[PDB]
């Protein structure tokens, strides 16, 4: 259940192939993956046709939500020599794996970020926008030390809906009844960590007619597609504050405007947005603006423009103790495919 | 009763309206007090005769008086003052002596409100809320350097528990962390809650996280100096939402730079006095200079220092309080009932 | 002559800047003089009570009913620290005995430099880098700029300010070219060539709005004529929001149509300009939130200051010294002008 | 040209510090004129010098380390010649390139005008108070205090230095209006043909409301911004400087700031610029970034009168241009054995 002991050199002969390598990977990742593998060659562009030749070579390759792998990419992977790829992350979306049957290639994963730091980021949004600290920070930054408009809220005794109970949700369900909030949770099915910590659930209606704050942790399904959308904002108590950490795909970002100007959106805190693909885990500001207008997304610019919004770049996962989880599964994962244990990752 | 015919006819003056003062003070007030007067400028000498028919003055932090104002304050005929706050420190009580004024005060901000500030500082300061606001904002969604930390387990020192760090106690525990406390009274509603009371050093020895909730006493001020900050565990993150006096704010910069303190939040620096509750932006720079603060302003550059202008207590929930004790504060001088409040 | 000394004035909308240059000034004069910090409105034009003349500025608003109030109250004129009498209507104070005066004219070049500046700061991406570096991003890319000197520049109307502007850019090595309906001889002179609308609008790298809001100017630039110009042109309005047909930006910014955009001025500012908006909570904000105004400070190739191109120690002067020409000609019986 | 294109055609070049503006500028016609050329992104190191491997020409940038290490690695890896994209030498090893058969190569000239123009847009930036409002417009301040601005019309201003650059800040600063008076050790004909009079260092400071500094950094220019000389000035003065960071004792520049002798500070320089510049730092943990902080820097930029931009006045889309086309004429002259001239030496 541990160790190697010596298979290690076995483990070791791999060559691994890292992309999009940024600081941040560089800081939690590749001090890790050098004590293990002897050779690892770090690129700090992305994955794509052009940079798949970068790959001969390399048994493996690891990959993240931003790197390509469709159909072309695979088929030059394959053709570098790489037979597996693992990914720093749970995202498998933005790969082929029609793709990979056909060239050989096997593709590992990690399931699942810790917990607690996914559940405390929508946490952490929620105290933000009732303390308004990033008006305060701005305006003191400036010289600007007076009171008016940045008056808050207390948390104390709020109503809060939860919805989805799973890992991240019930760590939310509890650390909002630990602040003193009155608890509140929907799910298809009733999490019993969650009813032996008092939380009683309701209907999603009754949730959303209730809260004051609202937080969303479900995953993307057909059935939770768009579950914030015109009709169920109506339905909402008006001046909620909305939190989602989870999938942009769970709100309907054009409802969003009407509600939030009509005072019946009081809040909103995202570190997810419907469309992300181009747009997130880029800094865009690099780029001349003639270039930014080509991808430009003004509904999503128009969104930051409100002063009771606040919008991470998909950093509730982004933890110290979630990049140690994510590093040491997919070395795990590295090691467990070379010595032909179940992956079971896969 | 209809005593309350009696307390209408009161006449209110509040010093330094600014917007914040006007929703949540001016509405309650006027369905009390017939005549009242909002004066948008601060408490001085020449807004004192803006005050001449009225009975009660309403006052706030960053207003005064002087020894003298209470006297053509007196002259305007107020021989109440009332405060929308808890400083009654700016106002000196052996001139209102001689002028017969009376000296009035909400004593108590709900604690939830201060310690929720606190908790808010730290989250913020975890995942980089502010770094991440701003780079969104410009259109920079990279992850480098927002890489933040959990909450759950790590050790937090609260540092004073009467009532604010006794919310701050109960909302870090229900959090999940493992937290201890130092006082020179234990708090019996925190030791039901089984955190212990260690000695300040060991509470400074093993908290990856402090806040500071005990009052200014000659026993707490430069708490943190250049030696205790010494004391403590590499890479803490400070909070400080009471007292500017309980830092030396001096040693602050060593010790942010040696990585020594890890972070820090503060809505409070220790010299206020002309600095806070003003927008400096409104003057031309060479007018800011005058009174510039270069050390504050070197603060407010570090990457992982988080400051908000004095706003822990600023909530609704709170400003309810002290509207009502306010109203209240009113009522019972009128009413020749014991003040309790100077 | 100690009779004009013995004038009252009132002054509504006193912020920190109408204290600085215009507060010492007055009462070098005047022995009296009141400062309103709040606006004028109905309510606070009973402060107005006993004085005879009330000084105001452009976020002040003049209707019939605050007319009424001041009147009563005695105020027998209105100057203006502005150039503005739009807000107010000259046919209340006709019934009330009220004259109009103001300040018809700032400084010119202060308003053309501010034109000028505007375009400094896009081509450098002054805003961009500034932040950056304030958060310690001190890296190169996409701060790169463009050269001004050899440039193609339409200026639209020649009259006082529009000639300064003209002369500026000459002097900083632009090619220059010119709209109006009246050649000024002053740019003529210069050998800069008056040219056709759509042959300005076709040819010009930069062009910068000079012209007043005529029912012949409004939305001069629109979708229409937007597609006339020169693809990645910047266009600079430091005179009048109804120049432009502002829905008709965003398209063209996104088209890459329009590469940069300088404003000074939008279409709507009535409740808009002039007022901090952060004071206020933000479900208070959500009452007068412009939309379209929000979305368009989105973009990284857009500027907009808060109306202050005439906002100048110079221009500052010269309207403190007309208002005070204008009360003590009033007081004289002397004929007005403004 | 034709045979001598497919000759210059079959060289390979390696480019270091290939960041985005690099890529836009460069890469285009790199690759219609050189067949392969290799793109690295980070700068060069002992450790990316091994990326040169086979490669004849590495483009370095100011960044870029050529110390005499990594000259030694170079010249094994078969380069032959070092081709800086700017005019800096400044990092590079001559005498390291001497013993390994290393040639280095160079852009000395930027368009005078993309920098004169850049500290004239400095100028009306501050007497405008663009960065100020720019950003309150952003965050819905559209009030007016304390934006109010300043003419330039008919202000006196020093140019201190009438080089190439300095020539061209006389005469776009005359042709504003203003009254531009100069200072040089050597008078510049063509300065004195705008008609803008020659006066002293001690003249030029004590009359002018605005001084720009276009001079070299010499032994006699070191410094030339004192606490002494500052005191000369006049009270109010924007000084402005987009020459180098060495012209300026930073020490002595609060004190003026807040006694309001220096009225305002533009500054596209500043006195060491080693590993700060060209640097994002925000991609760092904060406790990385205080290994290197700089806190006079940061200081520095806390005062509203003062603006900073990061080395970007000779960034144009015209400078660039001139820099490609040079360099890439500077790797043809090389390979068709020509005269290069262009060529730094020991
Ligand atoms: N850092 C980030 O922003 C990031 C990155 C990746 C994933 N995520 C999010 O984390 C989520 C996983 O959270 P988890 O750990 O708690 O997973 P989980 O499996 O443990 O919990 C999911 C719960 O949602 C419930 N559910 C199913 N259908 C539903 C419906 N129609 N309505 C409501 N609830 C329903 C399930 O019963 C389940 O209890 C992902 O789905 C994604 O939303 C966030
Ligand atoms: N919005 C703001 O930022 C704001 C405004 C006003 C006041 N404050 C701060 O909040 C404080 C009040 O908090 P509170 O309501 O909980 O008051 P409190 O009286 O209930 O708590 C003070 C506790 O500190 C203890 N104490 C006394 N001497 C001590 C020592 N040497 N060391 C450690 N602890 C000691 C006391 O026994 C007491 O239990 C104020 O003193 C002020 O510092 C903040
Ligand atoms: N600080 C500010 O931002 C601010 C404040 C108030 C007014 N303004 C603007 O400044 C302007 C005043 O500038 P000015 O001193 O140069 O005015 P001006 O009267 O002296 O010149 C206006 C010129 O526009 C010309 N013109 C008339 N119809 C035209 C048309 N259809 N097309 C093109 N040109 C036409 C006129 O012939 C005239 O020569 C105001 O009209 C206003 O737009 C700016
Ligand atoms: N993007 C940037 O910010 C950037 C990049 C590279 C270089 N630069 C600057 O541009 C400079 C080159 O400018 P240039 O093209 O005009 O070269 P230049 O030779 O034509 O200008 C320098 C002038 O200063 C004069 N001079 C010499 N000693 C002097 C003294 N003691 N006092 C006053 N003046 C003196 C020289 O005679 C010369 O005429 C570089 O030295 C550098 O400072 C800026």
């Amino acid at each position: 259940v541990e160790l190697t002991p010596q298979e290690a050199a076995k483990v070791a002969t791999t060559r691994c192939i890292c992309y999009s390598t940024t600081q941040y990977v560089k800081d939690f990742l590749a001090g890790p993956m050098q004590k293990v593998f002897t050779d690892t060659y770090f690129v700090e562009p992305p994955l794509d046709k052009d940079t798949a030749q970068l790959a001969r070579g390399y048994d493996v390759a690891v990959l993240f939500v931003n790197d390509r792998a469709d159909a072309s990419v695979i088929k030059e992977l394959a053709k570098a020599g790489v037979k597996l790829i693992a990914l720093r992350c749970a995202g498998f979306d933005r790969v082929d794996l029609h793709a990979c049957a056909e060239h050989g290639v096997r593709v590992v994963r990690v399931p699942t970020y810790s917990p607690e730091s996914v559940a405390e980021h929508a946490v952490a949004l929620i105290f933000a926008l009732n303390r308004h600290l990033t008006d305060a920070y701005i305006r003191v930054r400036m010289g600007n030390y007076s009171l008016s408009g940045l008056v808050g809220v207390e948390m104390r005794h709020k109503v809060v809906g939860v919805v989805g109970t799973g890992a991240i949700g019930q760590q939310a369900a509890r650390i909002l009844k630990g602040i003193g909030c009155k608890v509140f949770a929907y799910d298809i099915k009733p999490n019993p960590a969650v009813e032996a910590m008092g939380i009683p659930y309701v209907s999603l209606d009754e949730l959303l007619a209730m809260s004051d704050i609202v937080t969303l942790h479900c995953p993307l399904l057909p059935s939770t597609r768009q579950l914030i959308n015109k009709e169920s904002i109506q339905k909402m108590k008006k001046g909620v504050m909305l939190i989602n950490v989870s999938r942009g795909g769970l709100i309907d970002s054009a409802a969003l405007f009407d509600a939030l100007e009509s005072g019946q959106i009081g809040a909103l805190g995202l570190d997810v947005y419907e469309n992300e693909g181009g747009l997130f885990f880029v800094d865009h500001t690099k780029f001349d603006p003639s270039v930014r207008m080509q991808k430009w997304d003004r509904q999503f610019r128009t969104l930051l423009s409100y002063p009771q919004v606040l919008v991470t770049p998909h950093t509730a996962f982004l933890t110290e103790e979630a990049l140690n989880n994510i590093c040491t599964t997919t070395i795990q994962n590295i090691a467990d495919y070379v010595l032909d244990r179940p992956l079971g990752n896969e």
